[PDB]
């Protein structure tokens, strides 16, 4: 085993490597967002900005996994990049409930990562998780559904004036 | 009595200890309303803010009558808080008519409080409540009836669009 | 349920609102303290400033946790902040006994929230106490000891003098 | 009468008199305490320097009630200022004594002026006291009260060291 290598089980390490490639999956998801939302015939460019923001945010996650697995001793394993469920997002509501449904994913990854991390006693992983990760996805979890309660209120899918609004008066930067 | 007392009737110190309790109350009301409208299937933060600031100022307004109270003499004496009368708040309409009843109930104890005074010939008493509470009273009942009026305007409760643009365009900080 | 809550458990949310309840008591025992510390008879304003700033963190506990509710999709519920066991709190000597008492109190219904969510398995729940109230606990809990020695190095309650150093040389802002 | 005499009652215009007479007297005695804590067998310079400070707001007092008899078309009328009661205060806790004494008797001249004005309905009168006198008055009285029960913490009149720590320790600028 690697020299540094010290209380990190190879489940451990294994579930690591997952959810990094999952943390892959989420970027890929928001870069597809915001493409669709970047479309001449979408044309919400502060909603595609948003996608794109948090593309790059899911790319860091996923780097900062790699720095970790390095740094506890393990081995980073890399999978394919599977593409996004959809090619289309049909609508800002739509898209949102899309990305409220990834990010719970996200989380109940996280969650299942820090179970396991618990059952083999590794309080490092724990904090980890718990300092870099947790708190954002609940962050990130009501920010969206939040979104959606106002778009709902704003009467998508149907009205397009609502979605309109929604764009130039919610999707701050 | 206390050495510092003078020209300041039981009565009056009473009334004081009163209305301390009802400056209390308003802000525990309004702080329900911050949480009401901070809900993720409410989510109007602009709304919520608003409610919590309010808060913040009762808060204050109670504060300053256990400091009056101390300055003249008397004793403060607490009471209960009383827990607000609703757990939930509707939508904006019916959290600002509820809050405009509250401001009006407020300012008739402070009226009141100003007709003891005034009977009790303390003119101490009636001018801090002229010079810190009355106003701000009158203020605060405008404001929020002018809110109602724009509401109503914006086809409040059903128009869900309408209550939308008011949290963007209204609740000004 | 919420479209937001994600490993929130019922029995968590409950106790949450119950630590709010707490968290709001603990504001208005200090609020009397400053208002006891505050009279023309008992005159050490330093002390009450203490009190008076112990009561206002308390208060922004309180507002911590109602974000919290919200953030993981739980429903805030108030009830009546009863009122604090004493109107009159003795001397610094008794109010700093009474504080360190409340902080316990405090303090032990953090712990038990926090090995609820232990039980409940739910990480984020037990990083927000870790990380915002338990070594705040410690450290309330400490500094008011460390003044009680003094107190009574000092020769309270009956030394009047040691009070009035106490008030002069310790209460630090 | 004077051309600028508008709602000003003979009786308020020689009660303003007799007012300005009496903060005149409060400003001697004041410096008569100041004199005392200056002597090299009393010597304690912060609390002389007190004395010395309200000897010159009074004097203020006084200047601003000659302003508003002229502003209101009375006629300033002068009496001898009478030398305080005492040549000698005894100590800082007989002197705040005496001090807060005076300052009440100031207090309900104000008071009996300002029900005076009440009863002549001259609303402008009534402003001034509250919004020059009352107040201030009500604060004096509060921060001796304040200082007296300091004293008497420690140990006045016997207590020399409680004396010296007062000195250094509350008069503050
Ligand atoms: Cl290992
Ligand atoms: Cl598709
Ligand atoms: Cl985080
Ligand atoms: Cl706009
Ligand atoms: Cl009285
Ligand atoms: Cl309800
Ligand atoms: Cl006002
Ligand atoms: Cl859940
Ligand atoms: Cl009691
Ligand atoms: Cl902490
Ligand atoms: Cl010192
Ligand atoms: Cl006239
Ligand atoms: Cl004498
Ligand atoms: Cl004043
Ligand atoms: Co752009
Ligand atoms: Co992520
Ligand atoms: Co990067
Ligand atoms: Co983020
Ligand atoms: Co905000
Ligand atoms: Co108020
Ligand atoms: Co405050
Ligand atoms: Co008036
Ligand atoms: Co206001
Ligand atoms: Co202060
Ligand atoms: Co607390
Ligand atoms: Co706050
Ligand atoms: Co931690
Ligand atoms: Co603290
Ligand atoms: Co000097
Ligand atoms: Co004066
Ligand atoms: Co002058
Ligand atoms: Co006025
Ligand atoms: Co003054
Ligand atoms: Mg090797
Ligand atoms: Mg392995
Ligand atoms: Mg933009
Ligand atoms: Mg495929
Ligand atoms: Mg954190
Ligand atoms: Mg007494
Ligand atoms: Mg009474
Ligand atoms: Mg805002
Ligand atoms: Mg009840
Ligand atoms: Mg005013
Ligand atoms: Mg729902
Ligand atoms: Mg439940
Ligand atoms: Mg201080
Ligand atoms: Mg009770
Ligand atoms: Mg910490
Ligand atoms: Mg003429
Ligand atoms: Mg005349
Ligand atoms: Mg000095
Ligand atoms: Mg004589
Ligand atoms: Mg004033």
């Amino acid at each position: 085993v690697s020299q540094v290598r010290q209380n990190y089980h190879s489940d451990c390490e294994a579930a690591v490597n997952r959810m990094l490639n999952l943390e892959l999956y989420a970027s890929y998801t928001y870069s597809s967002m915001y493409a669709f939302f970047d479309r001449d015939d979408v044309a919400l460019h502060n909603v595609a900005e948003f996608f794109k923001e948090h593309s790059h945010e899911e790319r860091e996650h996923a780097e900062k996994f790699m720095k970790y697995q390095n740094k506890r001793g393990g081995r980073v394993v890399l999978q394919d990049i599977k593409k996004p469920e959809r090619d289309e997002w049909g609508n800002t509501l739509e898209a949102m409930q899309a990305a409220l449904q990834l990010e719970k994913t996200v989380n109940q990854a996280l969650l299942d990562l820090h179970k396991l991390a618990t059952d083999k006693v590794d309080p490092h992983l724990c904090d980890f998780l718990e300092s870099e990760y947790l708190e954002e996805e609940v962050k990130h979890i009501k920010r969206i559904g939040d979104f959606i309660t106002n778009l709902k209120r704003l009467g998508l899918p149907e009205n397009g004036m609502g979605e309109y609004l929604f764009d130039k008066h919610s999707v701050k930067e």
